[PDB]
């Protein structure tokens, strides 16, 4: 069984739980406000910063290299633009760093520094989601908060280097199947992907609690 299929099958149930989390449920209803959106985007800034820092550390490592797509996927630069938009010129010292966010970042550095062979699980969970449900959220966010089609404030959800996300995802899944794979690595990677989904669910549950 190819890794791409193993990952889809391994995370299909927790995905349902994540897509139906209270924060996302409200988001999908269009009940997202500036305060809530700033909280999640600021948390993603910390998360993607840590993820991409570990990706850079392991870009030459064969256990990850085939999936090294900085130009097409990396979000840090986009998030820095969004942070300046939502938080202003001094966003660096204005944005929050919640406990759930720190926990996520913590696991990211553990994987990147000690278990690099599992890094693919974390890139898969965030990036492929960004190119799927993330595109739906972008549309909802634009309508709910009156964000311009010009993209300001939603740079994170925009991939100017990917003409067709559907096609890119297929390329990505295929590339995931070229990584050196053993029963040991395959089992652990699917396990870490489930953990990645849980870290996201816990972030959303936390943010929702902070807002309510
Ligand atoms: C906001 C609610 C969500 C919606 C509307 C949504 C919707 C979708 C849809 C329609 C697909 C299928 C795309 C395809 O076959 O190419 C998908 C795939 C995916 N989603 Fe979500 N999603 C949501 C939440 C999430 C969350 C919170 C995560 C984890 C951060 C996530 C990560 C993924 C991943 C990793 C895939 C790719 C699965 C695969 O093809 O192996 N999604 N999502």
């Amino acid at each position: 069984q190819d890794l791409s299929e193993a990952l889809k099958e391994a995370t299909k149930e927790v995905h349902i739980r994540a897509e139906n989390s209270e924060f996302m449920r409200n988001f999908q209803k269009g009940q997202v406000s500036r305060e809530g959106f700033k909280l999640v985007m600021a948390s993603l800034y910390h998360i993607y910063t840590a993820l991409e820092e570990e990706i850079e550390r392991n870009k030459q490592n064969p256990v990850y290299a085939p999936l090294y797509f900085p130009e097409e996927l990396h979000r840090r630069a986009a998030l820095e633009q969004d942070m300046a938009f939502w938080y202003g010129p001094h966003w660096q010292e204005a944005i929050p760093y919640t406990p759930a966010t720190q926990h996520y970042v913590k696991r990211l550095h553990e994987v990147g520094g000690t278990h690099p062979e599992l890094l693919v699980a974390h890139a898969y969970t965030r990036y492929l989601g960004d190119l799927s449900g993330g595109q739906v959220l972008k549309k909802i966010a634009q309508k709910a908060m009156a964000l311009p089609s010009s993209g300001e404030g939603l740079a994170f959800f925009t991939f100017p280097s990917i003409d067709n996300p559907t096609k890119f995802k297929q390329l990505y899944r295929a590339r995931m199947n070229t990584l050196e794979m053993t029963p040991e690595v395959k089992h652990r990677v699917t396990e870490e992907a489930k953990t990645a989904f849980l870290l996201n669910i816990e972030l959303f549950e936390e943010l929702q609690a902070l807002l309510t």
